[PDB]
Parts: structure tokens; sequence; C-alpha cells
């Protein structure tokens, strides 16, 4: 069972701007996604100090980067707090409406796309390099869900029947045909060292077979 939702008009406008604006410094997408993962890990860590059973779904707090040249995907996996169905459909979009408006106004005043994370909508930088993004997520209080969007104004949510994740989020970037540099080990290493060197969780870059 697949449910299809319309983005709020403001978020659809943001995604079109990201897809259509000429902007060569695309590599910042990875910093933004790693930052989101780090924030999600911070959140479950803090909650676990007062309810240690919140880690029954997995004690390890980490970020994995998994390139796959056969599928042309880059996957960013974290074992953070995860998101509920309500997060995916309602809560995050509500927060993203105000962040988008601030970001859009900042861009009109001379900011550039790399500053997107200062407005809390860094996830959408994924569309600098991906034609489709799939988000698989599992929160302790809800079921495992798959969110997906190729932009165009809509996204889908379904219950996920794949490999159970325990807790956390996987962002699968289905890369654009001309963005396969972000599947190369040396390129990912370079970007992590440049932009994500002090993240407080282990980042493991998987090697391809
Ligand atoms: O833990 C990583 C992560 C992944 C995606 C996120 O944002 C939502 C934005 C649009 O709706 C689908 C998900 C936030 C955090």
């Amino acid at each position: 069972e697949v449910e299809t939702f319309a983005f709020q008009a403001e978020i659809a406008q943001l995604m079109s701007l990201i897809i259509n604006t000429f902007y060569s410094n695309k590599e910042i997408f990875l910093r933004e996604l790693i930052s989101n993962s780090s924030d999600a890990l911070d959140k479950i860590r803090y909650e676990s100090l007062t309810d240690p059973s919140k880690l029954d779904s997995g004690k390890e707090l980490h970020i994995n980067l998994i390139p796959n040249k056969q599928d042309r995907t880059l996957t960013i996996v974290d074992t953070g707090i995860g998101m509920t169905k309500a997060d995916l459909i309602n809560n995050l979009g509500t927060i993203a409406k105000s962040g988008t408006k601030a970001f859009m106004e900042a861009l009109q005043a001379g900011a550039d796309i790399s500053m997107i994370g200062q407005f809390g909508v860094g996830f959408y930088s994924a569309y600098l390099v991906a034609e489709k993004v799939t988000v698989i997520t599992k929160h302790n209080d809800d079921e495992q869900y798959a969110w997906e969007s190729s932009a165009g104004g809509s996204f889908t949510v379904r219950t996920d029947t794949g490999e159970p994740m325990g807790r956390g989020t996987k962002v699968i970037l289905h890369l654009k045909e001309d963005q396969t540099e972000y599947l190369e080990e040396r390129r990912i290493k370079e970007i992590v060292k440049k932009h994500s060197q002090f993240i407080g969780y282990p980042i493991t870059l998987f090697v391809e077979k």
C-alpha cells in the first residue's frame, strides 16, 4: 500500500530551485546529510540518558557511507533516533516551511546554496546530485517506513518490507548520470575530510566489491 502526498508549495519551490539553479559546488550535499545524521544520533543519545531502554533497538551510534556503482546509489546510514510516520508526513514539512522561506529570502539577498543547512532544510541538497531519494527509517515508537521522491511536487510513503533496520535512517541517493564521481572512494574521502572532519560519531566509508 503506497500513499502519495503533495509537498507544500514552498518546499516544491525549494526543490525546483535546487534542481534548476546553476551551481557547481554540489559536494556540500554530503556535509548536509552527515550533519543531519549526527543530529539524529545526538537525539537518541540524549534520550537514552534518562531511558536506557531506548537503545534496546541498537547500542551502536554510527554513520555508514555505502557507494554502489552497479545500482548508481550512494547510501548514508545512521543509527539515530529515526522518524515516525507523523514526522515524514506532517512534522518535518511544517518546520521546513519557515526554514525554506528564510533560505529563499537569504538567497535573494546574496546568500548561496551552500548555506542551506543554516536554515534547517539541508536534506533537500540531496537533489543537487540525486534524481530520486529514498529514505528508509525506523523510530522506536513506530514501524519501518520508506519515503521516496523524484521531486515533481509529490512524495510517497509506504510501510517498508525490506531488511529490518533496528533503529535509524538510511538515505539512498539515486545519483544523476553525470554525478557518479560521488561513488568514488577518493572523492568521498576528500569531501568527508574537507567538510565533516569533526563529526562526533564514527563515519565508515564502505569499499566497493
Ligand atoms: O537521519 C537522516 C535524515 C534523513 C532525512 C531527513 O529528512 C526528511 C526530509 C523530507 O522527508 C523525508 C525525510 C532527516 C534526517
